[PDB]
């Protein structure tokens, strides 16, 4: 069934699967991977590689853990950097970020392309242009930057951005978005260690919900 | 079409076969065609297929005709199974309708019904209800029977204007007795009869927290 | 030619916790909840409390077949738990989460339950460690009781008195299938309680029981 089956969430939408949920697709190397398809938002057909919903899961994790993915299909998760690379290595995927505060305000941001290099290249980010979005652009800042974890500092800071802002990211010096930060529940006094999108609700507010998803453009 | 003799026909068959846990399973409509449904194995004995569910306001139920046509939402949250599917699922033979409704105070309420069917789209997804049977809810969905289902981008109601808009939902609409796909307006709300409203559950000013609409061959 | 435990699944590259299907000693397929995230991962979860939305005060027929929702709380079923732990020694972990979001846990060298004929009798290994303390050893070598089938060592009915289902003795020091009484409660020992953890008056927010081949 490598040849019979679907390759992206967009294919699945095309075959009449209209409910968001966990489906299995086939990577370019025929590796089956079970992913979360968002069939409801902005046309549908999105593959979701990051989800924060309740802070039930700990996102302050080491390199090996971000490499392979972690969390629960039942809630919060990170698909894993190898998988994310695999899903974007060949061709041309757009990127949607979806955010929701505790007041119930939906914000979003969209990007013309999104790709991450392989581990040899430290999961480098190549971000396309900012298209539109109510959350403002807080990711172009992090273009062309390696991913870093607490136990592997690849940022452009003389210190450790992952430790300073309690997360994992394509930190530069340090950040303008921090979606793998701590689930601090709305306003917080600690400086920028939450689920923060600057242009969105700033350095001191942590969203209720965060989702990053890709669709083939 | 006619009852698939070759695999699990309904959530009921699943139960009889030893899937005791509530969850997304897959069945074969009389088409003998597959679809992946939510089976409620736990309630009023078990065996139910759920075509509608609200829980947490996460999803926007104020959608147009084409989107109710095919179903929307998420397997992990609120969802509508789509009217084509719902047709195909009930309008083969006899199948009961149960409704579960929970208030934000954390109680429980219901409303078994004899028989439930939606005619197709060709025929405006007209609802064929049957006799109320029992349930702490009252709303004996007598009205709405023989009524075309209505959205925002179409009309068809007992009221000149959009029943849809004026109340912000979708249902088989002079104007509405029970407004289940309405706006997840957490609790008692000043605005009138636009919330997630049973009628004799909590009137028009209490939108519930949790809602489910399911079916089992009667 | 396929997995027989959550541990196997971990070994093949399934890194996300979730519902997978495994194959039991007889090859009956069984869909279980794999915890791939906690303490090394590879745990099969047979009991889960999360929010109190499921009735746990249930009979023998229901505790035998299992009940609830993969979407939330559930009990895998006594038949299943025995099949899962029929032979090659699985260790048990017990994971507990209070209402201020604090974690306590407990871990046991081994865990096994007999079949229905021996009335799902508890066979438990040695306490190896855990912030929750030991509150299960006390129940070693006791049959399981529900409300409609009293097998305890009490002249009365422990299942009824503490609104639960357990290897009740006279009666319990843990009562994890107890009523979901959110937080501290005046009522005595009828919550999701763990005597050594938070005592007979604190009922937890999350509770999970899980097995992995030792
Ligand atoms: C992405 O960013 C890199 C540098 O950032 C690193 O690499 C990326 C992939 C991430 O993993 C980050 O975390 C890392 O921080 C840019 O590299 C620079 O590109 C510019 C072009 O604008 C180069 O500027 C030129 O360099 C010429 C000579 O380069 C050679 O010598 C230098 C040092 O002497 C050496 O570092 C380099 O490798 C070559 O050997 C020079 O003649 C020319 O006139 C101009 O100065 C700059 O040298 C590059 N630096 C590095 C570190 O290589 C990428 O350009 C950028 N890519 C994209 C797509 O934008
Ligand atoms: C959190 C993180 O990335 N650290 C993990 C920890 O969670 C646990 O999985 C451990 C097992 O020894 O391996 C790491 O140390
Ligand atoms: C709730 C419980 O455990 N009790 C059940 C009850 O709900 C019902 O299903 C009955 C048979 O009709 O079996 C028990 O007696
Ligand atoms: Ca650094
Ligand atoms: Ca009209
Ligand atoms: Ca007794």
């Amino acid at each position: 069934p490598c040849l019979t089956g679907p390759r992206t969430c967009k294919d699945l939408l095309d075959r009449g699967h209209f409910l968001s949920g966990w489906h299995t697709i086939y990577l370019p190397d025929c590796r089956p991977l079970t992913v979360l398809c968002d069939m409801d938002t902005d046309g549908g057909g999105w593959t979701v590689f990051q989800r924060r919903v309740d802070g039930s899961v700990d996102f302050y994790r080491d390199w090996a853990t971000y490499k392979q993915g972690f969390g629960s299909r039942l809630g919060e998760f990170w698909l894993g950097n190898d998988n994310i690379h695999a899903l974007t290595a060949q061709g041309t995927s757009e990127l949607r970020t979806d955010l929701v505060d505790f007041e119930d305000n939906y914000q979003f941001a969209k990007y013309r392309s999104f790709k991450v290099a392989d581990e040899a290249e430290k999961y480098n980010l190549v971000l396309g242009a900012f298209v539109e979005g109510s959350a403002g652009d807080s990711l172009t800042f992090h273009n062309n930057q390696s991913f870093s974890t607490k136990d592997q500092d690849n940022d452009l800071n003389t210190g450790n951005c992952a430790v300073m802002f309690q997360g994992a990211w394509w930190y530069k010096n340090c950040h303008t978005s921090n979606l793998n930060g701590r689930y601090l529940r709305g306003t917080h006094g600690s400086f920028a260690n939450g689920i923060n999108w600057k242009s969105g609700k700033g350095y001191n507010y942590s969203y209720k919900v965060s989702e990053m998803k890709v669709r083939p453009a």
